[PDB]
Protein backbone atom coordinates (compact mmCIF):
# COMPACT_ATOMS: atom_id res chain seq x y z
CA UNK A 1 0.00 0.00 0.00
CA UNK A 2 1.29 3.59 -0.61
CA UNK A 3 0.21 7.07 0.68
CA UNK A 4 1.27 10.64 1.47
CA UNK A 5 0.89 12.04 5.01
CA UNK A 6 1.20 15.46 6.51
CA UNK A 7 1.02 16.43 10.19
CA UNK A 8 -1.35 13.58 11.01
CA UNK A 9 -3.63 13.55 14.06
CA UNK A 10 -4.58 9.92 13.75
CA UNK A 11 -3.06 6.39 14.12
CA UNK A 12 -2.06 5.24 10.60
CA UNK A 13 -1.45 1.51 10.15
CA UNK A 14 0.07 -0.01 7.05
CA UNK A 15 -0.47 -3.77 7.56
CA UNK A 16 1.71 -6.53 6.02
CA UNK A 17 3.69 -6.37 2.72
CA UNK A 18 6.13 -3.83 1.37
CA UNK A 19 4.45 -0.49 2.07
CA UNK A 20 5.48 3.16 1.38
CA UNK A 21 4.59 6.34 3.29
CA UNK A 22 5.83 9.73 2.15
CA UNK A 23 5.80 12.44 4.84
CA UNK A 24 5.67 16.15 4.13
CA UNK A 25 6.37 17.06 7.71
CA UNK A 26 9.04 15.58 9.99
CA UNK A 27 7.05 15.50 13.26
CA UNK A 28 3.42 14.49 13.37
CA UNK A 29 0.73 16.26 15.47
CA UNK A 30 -1.90 15.72 18.22
CA UNK A 31 -1.02 12.05 18.30
CA UNK A 32 -0.49 11.18 15.60
CA UNK A 33 1.48 8.07 14.60
CA UNK A 34 2.34 5.79 11.61
CA UNK A 35 3.30 2.14 11.86
CA UNK A 36 4.72 0.38 8.79
CA UNK A 37 3.54 -3.07 10.14
CA UNK A 38 5.16 -6.35 8.95
CA UNK A 39 7.50 -6.59 5.91
CA UNK A 40 10.11 -4.28 4.45
CA UNK A 41 8.54 -0.84 4.43
CA UNK A 42 9.91 2.38 3.00
CA UNK A 43 9.59 5.76 4.76
CA UNK A 44 10.06 8.70 2.40
CA UNK A 45 11.26 11.95 3.91
CA UNK A 46 10.06 14.93 1.89
CA UNK A 47 11.60 17.25 4.51
CA UNK A 48 14.60 19.36 5.60
CA UNK A 49 15.95 16.82 8.06
CA UNK A 50 14.79 13.69 9.86
CA UNK A 51 15.29 11.56 12.92
CA UNK A 52 12.65 8.89 12.68
CA UNK A 53 14.31 6.34 14.88
CA UNK A 54 14.08 8.61 17.91
CA UNK A 55 10.31 9.38 17.48
CA UNK A 56 8.16 6.52 18.74
CA UNK A 57 5.37 7.97 16.55
CA UNK A 58 7.05 6.16 13.58
CA UNK A 59 7.68 2.38 13.90
CA UNK A 60 7.97 -0.76 11.68
CA UNK A 61 10.01 0.95 8.93
CA UNK A 62 13.17 -0.61 7.46
CA UNK A 63 14.25 1.70 4.65
CA UNK A 64 14.71 5.43 4.66
CA UNK A 65 14.37 7.25 1.32
CA UNK A 66 15.09 10.93 0.83
CA UNK A 67 12.92 12.08 -2.12
CA UNK A 68 10.53 14.95 -2.93
CA UNK A 69 10.45 18.65 -3.84
CA UNK A 70 11.15 19.62 -0.21
CA UNK A 71 13.66 16.79 0.50
CA UNK A 72 17.05 17.98 1.74
CA UNK A 73 19.59 18.33 4.54
CA UNK A 74 20.68 16.10 7.42
CA UNK A 75 18.93 12.71 7.93
CA UNK A 76 19.43 10.25 10.80
CA UNK A 77 20.00 6.80 9.26
CA UNK A 78 20.04 5.16 12.67
CA UNK A 79 17.93 2.05 12.98
CA UNK A 80 17.24 1.66 9.24
CA UNK A 81 18.56 -1.44 7.44
CA UNK A 82 18.61 0.21 3.97
CA UNK A 83 18.77 3.65 2.32
CA UNK A 84 17.24 5.20 -0.82
CA UNK A 85 17.58 8.47 -2.69
CA UNK A 86 15.39 10.18 -5.37
CA UNK A 87 15.02 13.70 -6.74
CA UNK A 88 15.72 16.34 -4.11
CA UNK A 89 15.44 20.03 -3.21
CA UNK A 90 19.10 20.23 -2.25
CA UNK A 91 22.19 18.59 -0.80
CA UNK A 92 21.31 15.66 1.42
CA UNK A 93 23.43 13.93 4.15
CA UNK A 94 22.97 10.51 5.82
CA UNK A 95 24.37 10.43 9.39
CA UNK A 96 24.86 7.53 11.87
CA UNK A 97 24.81 4.93 9.06
CA UNK A 98 25.26 1.42 10.54
CA UNK A 99 27.56 -1.23 9.04
CA UNK A 100 26.12 -3.35 6.08
CA UNK A 101 23.72 -0.57 5.21
CA UNK A 102 23.71 0.34 1.54
CA UNK A 103 22.33 3.26 -0.42
CA UNK A 104 20.20 2.83 -3.59
CA UNK A 105 19.92 5.93 -5.81
CA UNK A 106 16.70 5.91 -7.87
CA UNK A 107 16.77 9.33 -9.59
CA UNK A 108 19.01 12.37 -10.07
CA UNK A 109 19.32 14.26 -6.76
CA UNK A 110 20.34 17.88 -6.21
CA UNK A 111 23.71 18.61 -4.60
CA UNK A 112 26.35 16.38 -3.05
CA UNK A 113 25.06 13.33 -1.27
CA UNK A 114 27.26 12.68 1.80
CA UNK A 115 27.26 9.36 3.62
CA UNK A 116 28.96 9.36 7.04
CA UNK A 117 29.05 5.99 8.76
CA UNK A 118 28.43 5.13 12.39
CA UNK A 119 32.09 4.08 12.59
CA UNK A 120 34.59 4.73 9.77
CA UNK A 121 37.73 4.10 11.86
CA UNK A 122 38.59 0.44 10.88
CA UNK A 123 40.55 -0.52 7.71
CA UNK A 124 38.07 -3.02 6.17
CA UNK A 125 35.12 -0.68 5.64
CA UNK A 126 32.63 -1.86 2.97
CA UNK A 127 29.86 0.22 1.40
CA UNK A 128 27.23 -0.93 -1.10
CA UNK A 129 26.06 1.76 -3.47
CA UNK A 130 23.29 0.83 -5.95
CA UNK A 131 22.14 2.76 -8.99
CA UNK A 132 18.63 1.60 -10.11
CA UNK A 133 16.65 3.14 -12.97
CA UNK A 134 14.91 2.36 -16.25
CA UNK A 135 16.73 5.26 -18.03
CA UNK A 136 20.26 6.76 -17.89
CA UNK A 137 20.82 8.02 -14.28
CA UNK A 138 23.03 10.96 -13.30
CA UNK A 139 23.65 9.93 -9.69
CA UNK A 140 25.70 13.14 -9.07
CA UNK A 141 28.30 13.28 -6.30
CA UNK A 142 28.27 10.79 -3.47
CA UNK A 143 30.94 11.21 -0.75
CA UNK A 144 32.03 8.14 1.23
CA UNK A 145 34.87 9.32 3.56
CA UNK A 146 36.65 6.42 5.39
CA UNK A 147 35.34 3.48 3.29
CA UNK A 148 37.96 1.04 1.91
CA UNK A 149 35.91 -1.13 -0.43
CA UNK A 150 33.18 0.68 -2.47
CA UNK A 151 30.76 -1.66 -4.27
CA UNK A 152 28.71 -0.20 -7.07
CA UNK A 153 25.77 -1.96 -8.68
CA UNK A 154 24.59 -0.22 -11.86
CA UNK A 155 21.11 -1.57 -12.48
CA UNK A 156 18.84 -1.11 -15.52
CA UNK A 157 15.19 -2.01 -14.76
CA UNK A 158 14.16 -2.35 -18.51
CA UNK A 159 15.42 -4.42 -21.53
CA UNK A 160 16.93 -1.46 -23.44
CA UNK A 161 20.62 -0.60 -22.59
CA UNK A 162 21.91 2.66 -20.87
CA UNK A 163 24.94 4.29 -19.15
CA UNK A 164 24.72 5.81 -15.58
CA UNK A 165 27.01 8.62 -14.31
CA UNK A 166 28.51 9.19 -10.85
CA UNK A 167 31.10 11.34 -9.16
CA UNK A 168 32.51 9.20 -6.31
CA UNK A 169 34.50 10.89 -3.55
CA UNK A 170 36.06 8.07 -1.61
CA UNK A 171 39.51 9.21 -0.57
CA UNK A 172 40.42 6.03 1.36
CA UNK A 173 39.00 3.43 -0.94
CA UNK A 174 41.54 0.80 -2.03
CA UNK A 175 38.89 -1.26 -3.96
CA UNK A 176 36.07 -0.32 -6.27
CA UNK A 177 34.01 -3.20 -7.58
CA UNK A 178 31.30 -2.59 -10.21
CA UNK A 179 28.53 -5.11 -10.82
CA UNK A 180 25.27 -4.84 -12.74
CA UNK A 181 23.81 -4.66 -16.24
CA UNK A 182 24.15 -1.02 -17.10
CA UNK A 183 27.18 1.16 -17.95
CA UNK A 184 29.00 3.42 -15.56
CA UNK A 185 31.03 6.42 -16.48
CA UNK A 186 32.65 7.03 -13.08
CA UNK A 187 34.33 10.32 -12.21
CA UNK A 188 37.24 9.31 -9.98
CA UNK A 189 39.21 12.54 -9.41
CA UNK A 190 41.12 12.61 -6.12
CA UNK A 191 40.45 8.95 -5.15
CA UNK A 192 44.10 8.22 -4.78
CA UNK A 193 44.10 5.15 -2.56
CA UNK A 194 42.49 3.00 -5.30
CA UNK A 195 44.66 0.08 -6.38
CA UNK A 196 41.90 -2.26 -7.64
CA UNK A 197 39.12 -1.31 -10.04
CA UNK A 198 37.05 -4.32 -10.93
CA UNK A 199 34.12 -3.77 -13.27
CA UNK A 200 34.56 -7.25 -14.72
CA UNK A 201 31.12 -8.65 -13.76
CA UNK A 202 29.11 -5.92 -15.66
CA UNK A 203 26.86 -7.35 -18.55
CA UNK A 204 25.19 -5.64 -21.73
CA UNK A 205 26.04 -5.24 -25.57
CA UNK A 206 26.97 -1.72 -24.33
CA UNK A 207 27.06 -1.43 -20.56
CA UNK A 208 30.12 0.82 -21.11
CA UNK A 209 32.42 1.50 -18.17
CA UNK A 210 34.72 4.53 -18.08
CA UNK A 211 37.47 4.81 -15.47
CA UNK A 212 40.65 6.86 -14.94
CA UNK A 213 42.94 6.05 -11.95
CA UNK A 214 43.72 9.02 -9.76
CA UNK A 215 46.61 7.05 -8.11
CA UNK A 216 49.96 8.86 -7.69
CA UNK A 217 51.91 6.40 -5.48
CA UNK A 218 55.21 5.97 -7.35
CA UNK A 219 55.76 2.34 -8.32
CA UNK A 220 52.26 1.12 -7.43
CA UNK A 221 50.54 -2.03 -8.68
CA UNK A 222 47.06 -0.92 -9.92
CA UNK A 223 44.57 -3.42 -11.41
CA UNK A 224 41.86 -2.12 -13.82
CA UNK A 225 39.14 -4.56 -15.05
CA UNK A 226 36.49 -3.79 -17.74
CA UNK A 227 33.14 -5.54 -18.35
CA UNK A 228 31.08 -6.69 -21.34
CA UNK A 229 30.73 -3.07 -22.59
CA UNK A 230 32.87 -0.96 -24.89
CA UNK A 231 34.98 0.29 -21.94
CA UNK A 232 37.45 3.19 -21.55
CA UNK A 233 40.13 2.42 -19.02
CA UNK A 234 43.06 4.78 -18.30
CA UNK A 235 45.92 4.04 -15.87
CA UNK A 236 48.34 6.40 -14.11
CA UNK A 237 51.81 7.52 -15.28
CA UNK A 238 52.87 6.73 -11.72
CA UNK A 239 51.81 3.14 -11.88
CA UNK A 240 52.38 -0.33 -13.11
CA UNK A 241 48.78 -0.75 -14.37
CA UNK A 242 47.36 -4.15 -15.29
CA UNK A 243 44.40 -3.20 -17.53
CA UNK A 244 41.92 -5.82 -18.81
CA UNK A 245 38.82 -5.02 -20.99
CA UNK A 246 36.15 -7.75 -21.24
CA UNK A 247 34.09 -8.39 -24.33
CA UNK A 248 33.51 -5.39 -26.70
CA UNK A 249 35.46 -2.46 -28.18
CA UNK A 250 37.74 -1.50 -25.26
CA UNK A 251 40.10 1.48 -25.17
CA UNK A 252 43.12 0.90 -22.90
CA UNK A 253 45.31 3.96 -22.28
CA UNK A 254 49.04 4.02 -21.59
CA UNK A 255 50.36 6.93 -19.53
CA UNK A 256 53.73 5.68 -18.21
CA UNK A 257 55.43 2.86 -16.26
CA UNK A 258 55.41 -0.91 -16.58
CA UNK A 259 51.89 -1.65 -17.88
CA UNK A 260 50.21 -4.95 -18.83
CA UNK A 261 47.27 -4.69 -21.30
CA UNK A 262 44.74 -7.33 -22.28
CA UNK A 263 41.78 -6.21 -24.38
CA UNK A 264 39.74 -9.43 -24.41
CA UNK A 265 37.43 -10.37 -27.25
CA UNK A 266 36.49 -7.61 -29.77
CA UNK A 267 38.12 -4.78 -31.74
CA UNK A 268 40.17 -3.26 -28.89
CA UNK A 269 42.15 -0.04 -29.26
CA UNK A 270 45.50 0.26 -27.38
CA UNK A 271 45.90 4.02 -27.14
CA UNK A 272 49.58 4.83 -26.49
CA UNK A 273 49.90 8.33 -25.03
CA UNK A 274 53.33 8.01 -23.45
CA UNK A 275 56.82 7.25 -24.60
CA UNK A 276 57.96 5.14 -21.58
CA UNK A 277 61.56 3.96 -21.05
CA UNK A 278 63.45 0.84 -22.16
CA UNK A 279 62.45 -0.91 -18.92
CA UNK A 280 59.10 0.78 -18.12
CA UNK A 281 57.03 0.12 -21.24
CA UNK A 282 53.65 -1.39 -22.15
CA UNK A 283 53.27 -5.10 -22.84
CA UNK A 284 50.09 -6.01 -24.77
CA UNK A 285 49.34 -9.66 -23.96
CA UNK A 286 46.81 -10.70 -26.62
CA UNK A 287 47.11 -8.46 -29.72
CA UNK A 288 45.06 -10.18 -32.43
CA UNK A 289 43.45 -9.54 -35.81
CA UNK A 290 41.08 -6.53 -35.52
CA UNK A 291 42.75 -4.82 -32.55
CA UNK A 292 44.29 -1.39 -33.19
CA UNK A 293 47.44 0.37 -31.91
CA UNK A 294 46.89 4.12 -31.69
CA UNK A 295 50.28 5.81 -31.81
CA UNK A 296 49.03 9.44 -32.30
CA UNK A 297 50.45 10.41 -28.88
CA UNK A 298 54.07 9.39 -29.69
CA UNK A 299 54.32 11.21 -33.15
CA UNK A 300 56.89 13.51 -31.44
CA UNK A 301 58.19 14.86 -34.74
CA UNK A 302 55.31 15.03 -37.24
CA UNK A 303 53.02 12.07 -37.91
CA UNK A 304 53.71 8.35 -38.51
CA UNK A 305 54.26 6.42 -41.79
CA UNK A 306 50.65 6.21 -43.08
CA UNK A 307 51.56 3.29 -45.40
CA UNK A 308 51.10 -0.45 -44.77
CA UNK A 309 54.77 -0.40 -43.48
CA UNK A 310 55.33 -4.11 -42.87
CA UNK A 311 58.70 -5.82 -43.38
CA UNK A 312 60.02 -7.09 -40.00
CA UNK A 313 63.53 -6.02 -38.96
CA UNK A 314 65.69 -9.20 -39.11
CA UNK A 315 68.91 -9.82 -37.24
CA UNK A 316 71.09 -12.81 -36.30
CA UNK A 317 70.23 -16.01 -34.38
CA UNK A 318 71.53 -14.49 -31.08
CA UNK A 319 71.08 -10.72 -31.56
CA UNK A 320 70.10 -9.06 -28.24
CA UNK A 321 67.04 -6.97 -27.41
CA UNK A 322 69.42 -4.02 -27.10
CA UNK A 323 70.78 -4.77 -30.61
CA UNK A 324 67.28 -5.14 -32.19
CA UNK A 325 66.25 -1.77 -30.63
CA UNK A 326 69.34 0.08 -31.91
CA UNK A 327 68.82 -1.60 -35.32
CA UNK A 328 65.13 -0.49 -35.41
CA UNK A 329 65.94 3.11 -34.51
CA UNK A 330 68.89 3.35 -36.95
CA UNK A 331 67.13 5.92 -39.21
CA UNK A 332 66.53 9.65 -38.78
CA UNK A 333 63.40 10.63 -36.80
CA UNK A 334 64.34 14.30 -36.23
CA UNK A 335 61.92 15.77 -38.80
CA UNK A 336 59.57 12.82 -39.14
CA UNK A 337 58.94 9.91 -36.71
CA UNK A 338 59.07 6.39 -38.18
CA UNK A 339 57.62 3.04 -37.16
CA UNK A 340 59.50 -0.24 -37.36
CA UNK A 341 58.99 -3.65 -35.73
CA UNK A 342 60.80 -6.94 -34.85
CA UNK A 343 60.51 -10.31 -33.12
CA UNK A 344 62.85 -11.13 -30.22
CA UNK A 345 62.82 -14.07 -27.85
CA UNK A 346 59.34 -15.23 -28.83
CA UNK A 347 57.62 -11.83 -28.46
CA UNK A 348 56.85 -9.08 -30.97
CA UNK A 349 58.01 -5.41 -30.52
CA UNK A 350 57.01 -2.12 -32.23
CA UNK A 351 59.25 0.98 -32.24
CA UNK A 352 58.87 4.74 -32.88
CA UNK A 353 62.10 6.44 -33.89
CA UNK A 354 62.06 10.14 -33.11
CA UNK A 355 65.87 10.60 -33.04
CA UNK A 356 69.08 11.31 -35.01
CA UNK A 357 71.66 8.52 -34.33
CA UNK A 358 71.36 4.73 -34.54
CA UNK A 359 70.98 4.58 -30.73
CA UNK A 360 67.49 3.87 -29.50
CA UNK A 361 67.37 6.69 -26.92
CA UNK A 362 65.30 5.69 -23.85
CA UNK A 363 63.79 9.18 -23.47
CA UNK A 364 62.21 10.05 -26.87
CA UNK A 365 62.26 6.78 -28.85
CA UNK A 366 59.52 4.34 -27.86
CA UNK A 367 59.14 0.56 -27.59
CA UNK A 368 55.88 -1.45 -27.25
CA UNK A 369 56.00 -5.22 -26.39
CA UNK A 370 53.38 -7.68 -27.74
CA UNK A 371 53.35 -11.15 -26.16
CA UNK A 372 53.87 -13.92 -28.79
CA UNK A 373 54.76 -13.93 -32.48
CA UNK A 374 52.31 -11.65 -34.22
CA UNK A 375 53.04 -10.88 -37.89
CA UNK A 376 52.45 -7.22 -38.72
CA UNK A 377 53.61 -7.72 -42.38
CA UNK A 378 50.20 -7.05 -43.99
CA UNK A 379 48.87 -4.68 -41.25
CA UNK A 380 48.31 -0.99 -42.15
CA UNK A 381 48.66 2.51 -40.59
CA UNK A 382 45.26 4.44 -40.62
CA UNK A 383 46.10 7.93 -39.45
CA UNK A 384 48.68 7.04 -36.87
CA UNK A 385 46.62 3.98 -36.06
CA UNK A 386 47.83 0.45 -36.82
CA UNK A 387 45.01 -2.06 -37.59
CA UNK A 388 46.04 -5.74 -37.19
CA UNK A 389 45.24 -7.70 -40.43
CA1 LIG B 1 3.99 -3.35 5.89
CA1 LIG C 1 11.05 4.59 15.76
CA1 LIG D 1 8.23 -3.59 8.91
CA1 LIG E 1 17.30 1.33 -19.94
CA1 LIG F 1 38.15 3.52 7.31
CA1 LIG G 1 36.91 6.51 1.55
CA1 LIG H 1 34.94 -4.47 -22.21
CA1 LIG I 1 50.80 3.35 -16.23
CA1 LIG J 1 37.64 -6.44 -25.24
CA1 LIG K 1 40.64 -8.05 -28.87
CA1 LIG L 1 46.38 9.05 -28.44
CA1 LIG M 1 67.39 7.11 -34.40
Amino acid sequence: DSILLGATTKAIVMGAGDDTVTVSSATLGAGGSVNGGDGTDVLVANVNGSSFSADPAFGGFETLRVAGAAAQGSHNANGFTALQLGATAGATTFTNVAVNVGLTVLAAPTGTTTVTLANATGTSDVFNLTLSSSAALAAGTVALAGVETVNIAATDTNTTAHVDTLTLQATSAKSIVVTGNAGLNLTNTGNTAVTSFDASAVTGTGSAVTFVSANTTVGEVVTIRGGAGADSLTGSATANDTIIGGAGADTLVYTGGTDTFTGGTGADIFDINAIGTSTAFVTITDAAVGDKLDLVGISTNGAIADGAFGAAVTLGAAATLAQYLDAAAAGDGSGTSVAKWFQFGGDTYVVVDSSAGATFVSGADAVIKLTGLVTLTTSAFATEVLTLA
